[PDB]
């Protein structure tokens, strides 16, 4: 068995191995990569996103989103407070200001300890889920508004032609922005370029130790398991690394850099935090290999998770039983 210890894996594929996004995922898959839950793809020296960011400033912010915490510095929620539009350019500087700037710190262990301690005694402001894409239409490799589609994928090995699109989501964060503990819908893969700005630290949990991490989260958030089965659909639960290795957890770390790609695969609890200023682009996409996860995935009725258009041919056609509680929960 390869990656036997679900560690993180980093790829250096050359610009001819760059060609063909499926072969390469399903490469790192013969290696063990999806056993950590999460891999680092660094593309070849040839390659680019596109010519320059320069002209990026004029982008909308329709709804920025303040990340208010409620708990203790390891284990806490956030919940999201609307505020007004704002451009990039109008959101980069306040990014840099005194109130929500980066400190000073020695290295990135620094950073994280300080994030740590700190987190919860601040509310930083992200601009999430922004449909869009800064790739540049003629970069051939690696495009994520250019992947094959996930209705395609579901059709092309179930034979079920469904409704439904797959575009990717533009994400500009701050100083201590933070991805609370997920699994993608539908327990699909995500794909994530860091174009441009600060660093974006991960953590993730090896999917055949997932349930572990449901379990710890129950014990932590009690009222808010009993109002969900799925809970962390919510997206809203943190739990540090201090509070994960003490309860025996297994998980690993990394922290991403612009000009990387990040790979999340089916079942891989992930969450992280932004360093500074930043821009990154994520799209989700399926293989054959997720069609059983899909089957599997568990759910959110209660009505807080509500999602996309799209996920409701996957669930009506993965997971029939469930369909009618499950779209009960979207109305
Ligand atoms: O970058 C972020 O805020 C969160 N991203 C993801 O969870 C992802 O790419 O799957
Ligand atoms: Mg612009
Ligand atoms: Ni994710
Ligand atoms: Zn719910």
């Amino acid at each position: 068995a390869q990656n036997p210890n679900c560690n993180i894996m980093i790829f250096h594929p050359t610009k001819e191995e760059f060609n063909d996004f499926d072969k390469y995922i399903a490469y790192m898959e013969s290696q063990g990569a999806h056993r950590a839950g999460l891999a680092k793809i660094i593309p070849p020296k040839e390659w680019k996103a596109r010519e320059t960011y320069d002209n990026i400033s004029e982008i909308l912010i329709a709804t920025p989103l303040q990340q208010v915490a409620s708990g203790r510095a390891g284990v806490f929620t956030q919940y999201h407070k609307k505020k007004k539009a704002m451009t990039v350019g109008e959101y980069r500087h306040l990014a840099n200001s005194k109130k929500y700037q980066t400190p000073p710190h020695q290295n990135f262990e620094d950073l994280e300890r300080k994030y740590w301690k700190n987190r919860i005694y601040n509310s930083p402001i992200y601009g999430a889920d922004i449909s869009g894409s800064l790739f540049d239409e003629n970069t051939k490799q690696w495009n994520l508004g250019h992947l094959g589609t996930i209705q395609d994928l579901l059709e092309k090995e179930c034979g079920v032609v469904i409704e439904g699109v797959n575009t990717p989501y533009l994400y500009f964060g701050m100083w201590k922005t933070t991805f609370a503990w997920h699994t993608e819908d539908m327990d699909l893969y995500s794909i994530n370029y860091l174009h441009l700005g600060e660093p974006k630290t991960w953590y993730v949990v090896p999917p055949e130790h997932g349930q572990r991490l449901e379990r710890l989260a129950r014990e932590l958030f009690p009222g808010s398991s009993r109002g969900c089965g799925a809970f962390l659909r919510h997206k809203v639960a943190l739990i540090s690394p201090t509070v994960l290795k003490e309860n025996g957890i297994p998980f690993n770390r990394i922290t991403q850099e612009a000009g990387e790609f990040m790979v999340t695969f089916p079942y891989g609890y992930h969450a992280g935090f932004n360093h500074g200023f930043n821009c990154a682009e994520a799209i989700n996409f399926a293989t054959p290999r997720w069609i059983d996860y899909g089957k599997m995935a568990s759910q959110c009725s209660c009505g807080e998770a509500r999602v996309t258009f799209s996920m409701d041919a996957f669930v009506r056609i993965l997971q029939p039983e469930r369909y009618d509680l499950w779209k009960r929960g979207q109305d």
